[PDB]
């Protein structure tokens, strides 16, 4: 297992069966790499961690990474190829690669493609079935976006990461790009506490995007968010406001109180195909399914078992990618210890040294 060294940008360690590196993005977590792998014949995308252990959030991010990939196993998740080190040594130990298909693009650069029904209800189908599967291995991703999910030019998607950690201090975030608030859940807002379907409000929002070519809630600030949500789905019920904690209830019973807008109006037949009797019946079943996952509510939202079932997504139900449960839970209790920073390094080089 001899390594081959490329400078691009910084540099480059890999095995010599990953040929013709080329730089193709920069993640949170280090710098993404195209390649061939001249032994699996197939293009691969090839990240670099340096130093993982250094920094906690990067720790523990790395390292519950490299746990969950032992816990899930679906085609619409992150799976990888390989995973490896150039250094010989636990106290020489400084980067770990991780190896996987190479995708096309992310969705974010999809959102303005104006797809039509049977690509955008697909794209929607692998979210929820990916979806699905994290939940069933303990993991709620509570950070969904458009730059967190990538696809092929064949309309195949894999979400990128596991997303944010309960015990993350670090809020709703990681940052390849612009922080924004535009997917998180109202119930994340508010400071309510969350369950599984904070997941369902985010697919709603990428989908609408997707659907109408821009940001379906695109607040300014935090503040500005919740008025963003209420302006087009109306103030929720006062049950919902009441159980607000009082400050914050007392903020939000005194905004101008809105009655929403019907989903027709907010999700118009000219902004999607609709023009045939397939695609009238294909237009309805969307928005009927936008109207049960864009829901402020979380109580009445619709489960992501649910939205699985929806007609707007029967042509593609397959039980082999829908009911298809994860090889193993996540143990959590592990990644909520204090760990030292040289606690981290062992735990992340013996990951490394399983595969
Ligand atoms: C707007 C979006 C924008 O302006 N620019 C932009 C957005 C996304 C991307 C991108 O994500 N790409 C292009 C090719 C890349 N292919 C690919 N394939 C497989 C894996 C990865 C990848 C990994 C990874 C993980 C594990 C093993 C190997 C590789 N980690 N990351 C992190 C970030 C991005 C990709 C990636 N990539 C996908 C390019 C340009 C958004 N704005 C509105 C917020």
């Amino acid at each position: 297992q001899f390594y081959s060294v490329q400078v691009a940008d910084s540099t480059f360690t890999v095995l010599k069966r990953y040929q013709q590196l080329k730089p193709i993005g920069s993640g949170a977590q280090g710098i993404v790499c195209a390649a061939f792998d001249t032994v699996l014949g197939i293009n691969v995308a090839v990240k670099k961690l340096s130093r993982p252990f250094q920094n906690q959030t990067h720790a523990k991010r790395a390292y519950r990474e490299l746990v969950l990939l032992k816990c899930v196993n679906h085609k619409n998740i992150i799976s990888l190829l390989n995973v490896f080190t150039p250094q010989k040594t636990l106290e020489e130990f400084q980067d770990v690669y991780l190896v996987m298909e190479l995708m096309d693009a992310n969705l974010c650069q999809v959102i303005h493609m104006e797809l039509d029904h049977e690509r955008m209800s697909y794209l929607l189908y692998q979210m929820l079935c990916g979806i699905k599967h994290l939940h069933s291995a303990g993991i709620i991703h509570r950070d969904l976006k458009p730059s967190n999910i990538v696809v092929k030019s064949d309309c195949t998607l894999k979400i990128l990461d596991f997303g944010l950690a309960r015990t993350a201090c670090t809020n709703f975030m990681m940052t390849p790009y612009v922080v924004t608030r535009y997917y998180r859940a109202p119930e994340v807002i508010l400071g309510m506490g969350y369950k599984e379907n904070v997941d369902i409000w985010s697919v709603g929002c990428i989908m609408g995007e997707l659907v109408k070519g821009c940001v379906i809630f695109q607040g300014t600030d935090h503040i500005d968010q919740w008025n963003k949500v209420i302006e087009q789905l109306g103030t929720p019920s006062a049950e919902f406001m009441k159980k607000l904690q009082p400050t914050v209830r007392n903020y939000v019973e005194n905004r101008p109180k809105y009655p929403g807008i019907k989903f027709e109006e907010l999700f118009p037949d000219w902004i999607f195909p609709s023009e045939s009797e397939r695609d009238k019946i294909k237009t309805s079943q969307a928005r009927d399914l936008l109207s049960k996952m864009l829901v402020i509510d979380p109580d009445k939202r619709i489960s992501v078992d649910e939205a699985l079932r929806h007609p707007y997504i029967t042509v593609w139900y397959d039980p082999a990618e829908a009911e298809a449960p994860p090889p193993q839970i996540y143990d959590a209790q592990l990644e909520e210890r204090e760990h030292a920073i040289e606690e981290w390094k062992e735990l992340i080089y013996k990951e490394v040294m399983d595969w």
